[PDB]
């Protein structure tokens, strides 16, 4: 799943930045050393130059020239170290700028994926809500109402059977009942 | 992110299936609902 891969890459980025910090710190250490080394070296030539000044006092031109020999050796080393120090300074800034750029990549890459994942998860959640609203199943009760409706028709069918058989000669006796009813109405007129 | 993106398309495909089936005669009943809505607006004019 992209979620795990994106998360893992984010986790990996955590390791990378630490290493570059160490590399920079290593670079800081190296430049400091050559700075320390070259600084003292420049002075040693002065010290031996002083040894020549003692020779300049009396006689030992050999010592003076010897002192120059150390002087020549030291200055060459300082130039070489000065050249070396330039490389570290350039390299140090390269890593520094590379680290700065790398940090931007990690931050934006991490956050953008997370929000994308969050909204994507939100998107499906909203879609599910709409689907479920359409997926409401209470309409299935129509079968139950249909079931009862059939029973009603059965009662109507029973009513058809009940009503059709109702016809009998008794209907004639009702006319007698109504005929007798008129008698009380006739007697009611007598009371009136 | 590509993996999730495919899922989004699946939801859109589901939306296509959901939306296409949505059409029903019920739409006519909405006109009745809106027609009844005008009655209260007409009654609202009566109150005015």
């Amino acid at each position: 799943d992209p979620e795990k891969v994106l998360e893992q890459a984010v986790i990996d980025m955590q390791e990378d930045l630490v290493q570059l910090r160490q590399a920079v710190a290593r670079t800081i250490a190296e430049e400091k050393r050559t700075e320390q080394r070259l600084n003292q070296d420049t002075q040693e030539a002065k010290k031996w130059e002083d040894r020549a000044k003692l020779a300049l006092t009396n006689g030992e031109e050999n010592l003076a020239r010897e002192a120059l020999a150390r002087k020549k050796s030291l200055t060459d080393t300082a130039a070489a170290y000065q050249t070396q120090l330039a490389q570290q300074r350039t390299m140090s800034e390269n890593l520094r700028r590379n680290l700065a750029a790398l940090e931007a990549k990690i931050s934006e890459a991490k956050t953008k994926k997370n929000m994308l994942q969050a909204r994507a998860k939100a998107a499906k959640a909203n879609a599910e809500l709409q689907q479920t609203l359409g997926g409401l199943g209470t309409s299935s009760a129509t079968s139950a109402f249909e079931r009862m409706e059939n029973k009603v028709l059965d009662m109507e069918a029973t009513s058809q059977a009940a009503g059709e058989l109702a016809g009998f000669g008794i209907e004639n006796q009702f006319a007698q009942l109504e005929a007798s009813s008129g008698v009380e109405d006739e007697l009611a007129a007598l009371k009136a």
